[PDB]
């Protein structure tokens, strides 16, 4: 499908995730049938050509996936910005047949691939006129095709909702912030935090929202005049409300409303001189631009060097240079000029003090977390004092995240005047009673913690629905959040089901789909999921590393998530896999052999070991003792054969930066939708919720927050199995299968 | 056995592992039959009293081990120096009775502790003067026993080899530089990172001596006149001869001869002036002192808390005040002022400019850490250039340590002018030839790897004699250096026991011991034991979550190690399971009854959950399925139960600190002896080793390291279960089985 | 004897190529009129294409087609009474070689003690192809495999020839 060349590089500040990004890139173009060249060092290397230009082959991006950084280099060129270096560069590039080329980097490289390519004519024109290289050359080569990735943990690219590398550093923020609470809350100390992010505050916005920061300075939203005295009321608020601690988060970019920069040192003389709090201050410098690349940037980056190679081989020289960035939760395409001047006249307008303006250019969503992290720092007196009275459940599974719902839902709840309950074990205690009230510091320190501090059951409602109704109208509640898995979703469905029965059911619903295997209909991510494709990638690492040791061995390994093939499928992408078996791909005998002749042939190069993920459900008979006796048997010789099953290790320990802000978020809002609707139906004295629309789902859709009807996503459910019927991560497989052999 | 009371408190700096700590004292405390009290905010709340003295139970430290920092505070107090606050604080513990009081902190609370002690007699005489407290209650309190815990990240303290938390402020520092390394190669970046240590340098020389820094700064060697040409030479030479990265580390002590403060800002204009290198500097701050545990700080906190209550309940009042520490690998217990003059006699001697004196005082480890950092940093030309070869494999399973060591002897031996091969998969390999010459910079970056880079096997030799006396004669090899576990000794014994009958094995060898189930006769730890029990507590850590969760559960998880129960037990401890089976320890039907009714006892109290652990080959019979269906019986309608089997995850992904610093030590003091010895034997021209003491295991005994020749081992080693007779850690079984309920 | 449709043996090695075979003929023959199928197992054919193994594999790719059951013969296999054969074979076997111990006996008497100590002296009363023979212990030992326990060269592996042709 190609006979055609690619060129790969990567520029700018590193960020972990590219390594996967030229794997992708290089493995995808190798399998279209075109050359790749790995360009060393960057555009210095572009430039100067010779040894920093070399032909890639399968294997030379093999054992890099899990590697920060980038194994090319990386460096800064100044000779690429004179029109000398660029003719060098070009001549290099048709010295090696290269008229594609891919470049993995911020705005600044991005902008130099495009000039790049905008004068590429005219550099092979001068160089034929020097007599470097012939006119047949000139006329093979005569255009240039650009493919853009941004690689940045600043994540201020306006095109994309993420770019390579941003979770990740919030892997490594959060890591340093969980180290500082233990000391901080023993010693009763204030901390200031200062977080990378060049002119942005997105780093500092979501790492203040999942650590439940005190106070944040981002220079997208400046602080107030006479800022000072409000930051030491709050601050004295916390730490005299039970608030054993106070952390601060700065980024190095924030400002005044002067636009003057605001330092990390005047936060901590000023906390020291107008409250004597004892305090100190940490700038995390460089550890965010490294370590390993967390589950969703290799997902993301494999994606996206998929999508580039695509672009590069299908576009022609009426097509204006591109970039593959995120919308929704899609791989979308976009012209890189458009996004390049869209960036630029962001930092214009926050540099004008034009705040609002730079706000609006961006996007609503940073807006919208910045409304909930101020919500939720601190308690603003409530005036409405409604009489409804709301009960929150954990049922299913324990997921990592029901946590940061929990206290999310309660906090706007209190907020709204309304009596918050709390049932613990799930619909199993709201039949047994169980039902307490609670408070503002009743759930506070929650947002870090894995598992369920309420606690969480799989019983159902409808064996017990008598003493469920009794309680429900005991303690007068007049709406439940219902965060779980399948088994909350079923349990609201069956609640709904029995409104004629029981009058006291009718009642608002809402389910926050929370659960590792990401099984719930209604919803593209389920709270919990990320951090379960976290530590399966880290348990898979670790075995890949055990197999390279121990040469010619191939590992049959066990994930969780039911007959949703969801967990197996991502970790084996973002582990390099070789194979994934599960439900929905169904396969056979014939199947396993062209496996395991594939596997026999991977033996005799110089990667001598092996990886396939096996769902725990994903066949009736053909179990991993089964796997592992054919791979042992065919095998022989050649190759030995071992199994691991990854239990409740894949529900993981404490959640990730995404699982606390996403829990934070849908409880939020899951709550807002549920006061609206509350409100809504109350009528001559009473709540009575019977429609359809009062049970709902709140989920993330793919462009944006969504609540379908509980009875609505019945014909789109599968009962026997658990899952729905069409899930819209079923388009990976193609890219998991092609980055193996 | 008791019935008198304890107090426990947390004072200074605190360090992760006080939990472990407290947890250990009161638990223990209530087993001995003695009331325990828990004292928060260190000698604030000792003087203040009131709320923050109260009576602890067995659930009061439940759910902790596992936290950094302190629950109970430690905050500073400056009425406690005041003998009106002393008489405040005696007052108080009198109006609890409590007589025995243990501290967990450095040298300043335990100054105060035993000042405090010094004079109870005379604050008990005043209170008893201004009429607060009666004569008779004056007369049973007459006296207050003191014991000491060390509490510090710095180990500066003398009388202790470990103070509790400074292993997991490795583990911090570790994780930081590991993130830095991947940008700073990346970007070909030198780094100066600052690590905390008050006024010592072990944490900078240890973090140095586990990363391959390229230069380091601590106060106990400080640099020499005019060494900022000398760091130019060695940064300009690393850089230049393959090196793509600089690290520097500075303790924020460190000084000149001058005993001039040298700060890092001045590293940093010191290398862009004179070398022009990109370059940057952190500040790690407050990170090491928090964060969880590591499995040492656990096992060690856990230790010291119940030897320090037994010595509150066994000392006199003629007994001087004391403190718990290590010497050797046991719990010895020495007298708290010796301590602590003798830590204030190391600092006035740096102070004082004695370098060499303070050197000499703190003990001669330091000093040897310091010579094989420096010799193995940068390639000194050697001179010797002796005949002779040498051959180093790897055998065994893979543990993390491995490339450690293989770096650290390939280095020492081409100081030592040798010609070093390494073999590739072991003896297997040595048959198949797969032997090749390796240099200083083939080995370089290995440190920070797990796994094994060369490959291992299990194969033994006599199966394949021939054609290993075939390689060992033409490649002249002189000696081997055999990395791995029980078949490495036991190969090693094979080539010994065969040199009767083959010339050519008339060879020297030796044994590294690098395995994770710490089986090898002739050490107390293996390389990569340390790895292993950190990924298993981090694993049944992640399931004590899960099951807390799902309340009421009880969990059997599968641990590796083959017949030695070293990895089930010391993670049982590091994790607070309530039950380790072990071949070591018979157990019968009779045994898993009295657990599982403890398990029905413990599921009535809050704590509903459960963890018991089982070695892979504990029991013939009862295997890991057997117990699952035992305790889902008769735990029916109480609790329900899950099995998890830790597979491969054990061997871990890279190596801990200790695992770094144990295999770059070991490789270069086994090097040395296989020097000393190849140069004894060497007579006539030509190499003749045929005594038992040419073929030996280089180990750490109870004191310090020793060779034991491989046959003198073999009467006190188990061949049927691959593990020796006699082993030390048998002791900590009841540690465990006390902790438990 | 009972018309099995296959026996699985560890003189006949097999892989899973000959495993699909035999089920793909087992699909044929259910669209016949005979619906139904054995095959045996040796209890120690296979290292790891176990009983089990063979029971996920012919319950999968015969779903639809058929079913399948195992089963172990235990120690049943051992029998109650003997049969007329084995009756009158031990009572052969137990005179003749008491006839051929009580020669040997009188044979290597002398100077009034026993002294066996020729290799000729310990030996298997046996029935070879013909007729009964008296084989040292010492010269079987190299037609003998002492990890499987059995001898090198068997007469019977002829017989699997008829056992595959007479089932389809
Ligand atoms: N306008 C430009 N013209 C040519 N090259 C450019 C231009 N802007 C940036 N570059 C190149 O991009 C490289 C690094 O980009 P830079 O802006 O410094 O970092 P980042 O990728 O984070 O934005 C530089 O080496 C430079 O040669
Ligand atoms: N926890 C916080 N962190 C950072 N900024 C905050 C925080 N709380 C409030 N602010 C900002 O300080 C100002 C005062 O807070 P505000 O929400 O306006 O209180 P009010 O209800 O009186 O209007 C606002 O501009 C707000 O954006
Ligand atoms: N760790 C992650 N896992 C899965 N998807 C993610 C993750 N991080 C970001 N995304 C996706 O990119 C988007 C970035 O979210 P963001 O813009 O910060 O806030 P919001 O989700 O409210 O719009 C998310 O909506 C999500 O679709
Ligand atoms: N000589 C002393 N007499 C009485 N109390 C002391 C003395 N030295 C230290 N303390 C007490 O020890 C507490 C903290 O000890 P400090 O030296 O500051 O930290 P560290 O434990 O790390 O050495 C202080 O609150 C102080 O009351
Ligand atoms: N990698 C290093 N890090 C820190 N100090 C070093 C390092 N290498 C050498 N030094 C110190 O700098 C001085 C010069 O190095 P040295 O080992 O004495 O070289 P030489 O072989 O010429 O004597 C010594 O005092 C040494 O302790
Ligand atoms: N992570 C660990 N695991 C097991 N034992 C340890 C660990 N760390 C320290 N120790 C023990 O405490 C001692 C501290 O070692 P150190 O004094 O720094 O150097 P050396 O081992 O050469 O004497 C070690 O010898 C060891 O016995
Ligand atoms: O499939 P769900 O209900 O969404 O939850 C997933 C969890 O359920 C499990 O089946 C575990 O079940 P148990 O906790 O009852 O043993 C795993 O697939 C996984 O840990
Ligand atoms: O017992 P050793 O040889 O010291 O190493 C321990 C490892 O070896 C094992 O036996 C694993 O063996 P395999 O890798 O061959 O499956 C486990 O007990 C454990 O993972
Ligand atoms: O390593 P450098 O050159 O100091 O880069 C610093 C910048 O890196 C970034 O991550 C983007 O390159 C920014 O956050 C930061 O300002
Ligand atoms: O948090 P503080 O009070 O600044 O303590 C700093 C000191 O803590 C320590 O860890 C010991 O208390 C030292 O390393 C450091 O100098």
């Amino acid at each position: 499908g190609a006979g055609k060349a690619i060129g790969v590089l990567t520029s700018g500040g590193d960020a972990q995730g590219m390594n996967a990004a030229v794997r992708a890139v290089t493995r995808m173009g190798i399998y279209v049938g075109a050359k790749v060249f790995l360009i060393y060092e960057g555009y210095e290397g572009l430039v100067e050509g010779g040894e920093n230009i070399k032909q890639a082959n399968w294997l030379s991006v093999s054992n890099i996936i899990q590697l920060g950084g980038t194994i090319i280099g990386s460096a800064r060129c100044k000779a690429f910005t004179t029109r000398e270096g660029r003719r060098a560069a070009a001549y290099n590039l048709v010295q090696h047949g290269i008229t594609n080329l891919c470049v993995i980097g911020g705005d600044g490289s991005l902008t130099g691939a495009n000039i790049f390519r905008s004068e590429w004519g005219s550099l092979l024109e001068e160089l034929v006129a020097e007599g470097k290289i012939s006119e047949t050359t000139a006329r093979t080569y005569s255009h240039l095709n650009i493919a853009g990735l941004v690689g940045s943990i600043d994540n201020d690219f306006c095109g994309t909702d993420m770019t390579i590398g941003t979770d990740s550093a919030l892997h490594r923020i959060m890591e340093v912030i969980d180290a500082i609470t233990t000391t901080a809350q023993s010693h009763q100390r204030t901390f200031v935090l200062e977080v990378m992010g060049r002119h942005c505050g997105y780093l500092a916005l979501v790492s203040a929202l999942a650590s439940g920061a005190d106070w944040l300075f981002i220079p997208e939203a400046p602080p107030e005049d006479g800022w000072e005295n409000f930051m030491c009321e709050r601050l004295g608020e916390t730490r005299s409300r039970g608030s054993r601690l106070n952390i601060i988060i700065i980024a190095e970019g924030a400002i005044d409303r002067n636009g003057k920069p605001i330092s990390s040192s005047y936060v901590k003389d000023l906390v020291v001189q107008r409250l004597g709090f004892d305090t100190r201050v940490t700038v995390l410098g460089h550890v965010q631009r490294g370590g390993t690349p967390s589950a969703f940037d290799r997902i993301l980056s494999s994606k996206m060097g998929m999508e580039a190679v695509m672009a590069l081989l299908e576009a022609t020289p009426d097509t204006p240079a591109c970039v593959v960035t995120l919308s929704g939760n899609q791989s979308v395409r976009l012209p890189l000029m458009e996004c390049v001047q869209m960036t630029k006249e962001v930092q214009k307008a926050m540099d004008d003090k034009r705040f609002d303006e730079a706000t609006q250019l961006r996007g609503g969503s940073f807006e919208n977390n910045w409304n909930i992290y101020k919500l939720l720092a601190h308690q603003k007196p409530p005036k409405e004092k409604s009489n409804f009275s709301l009960a929150i459940l954990n049922v299913g599974a324990p997921a990592a995240g029901m946590n940061a719902a929990v206290r999310s839902a309660v906090r706007t709840g209190i907020s709204h005047g309304h009596t918050v309950y709390v049932v613990h074990d799930g619909f199993e205690g709201l039949a047994k009673g169980q039902v307490q009230e609670v408070g503002w510091h009743d759930v506070a320190g929650w947002l870090g913690r894995g598992g369920s501090m309420l606690g969480t059951k799989r019983t159902l409602p409808k064996g017990q629905l008598e003493s469920i109704v009794e309680n429900i109208r005991i303690y007068g509640i007049h709406a439940l959040l219902v965060v779980g898995g399948f088994e909350a979703y079923e349990g609201v469905l069956q609640l709904v089901e029995a409104r004629g029965r029981y009058e006291e059911l009718c009642i608002v619903m809402c389910v926050i789909p929370a659960t590792i295997s990401n099984n719930v209909p209604g919803t593209d991510f389920s709270l919990g999921s990320d951090t379960a494709v976290n530590a399966a990638m880290e348990s898979c690492d670790r075995i890949k590393q055990s197999a390279s040791g121990t040469k010619r061995r191939v590992f049959i390994v066990e994930t969780m998530g039911g007959y949703c093939g969801y967990l197996a499928t991502v970790t084996g992408i973002a582990v390099g896999a070789d194979a994934a078996y599960v439900f929905e791909d169904p396969f056979n005998i014939h199947d396993l052999k062209v496996n395991v002749e594939h596997m026999t042939e991977k033996m005799k190069t110089d990667i001598q070991r092996g990886l396939v993920l096996r769902n725990e459900k994903c066949h009736d008979y053909y179990t991993t003792e089964f796997l592992y006796n054919l791979y042992s048997s065919e095998g022989k010789g050649v190759f030995d054969c071992r199994t691991n099953v990854l239990g409740h290790l894949q529900q993981g320990g404490a959640p990730t930066p995404f699982d606390r802000n996403y829990g934070t978020k849908l409880g939020v809002k899951a709550m807002l939708w549920l006061s609206e609707k509350l409100r809504e139906v109350y009528r001559k004295g009473r709540v009575f919720a019977n429609a359809p629309d009062s049970a709902c789902v709140i989920g993330l859709k793919k462009k944006a927050v969504a609540f379908s009807p509980v009875t609505e996503l019945k014909k789109d459910t599968d009962f026997e199995h658990r899952m729905p019927r069409e899930q819209w991560w079923l388009s990976l497989r193609l890219m998991l299968k092609m980055l193996a052999q």
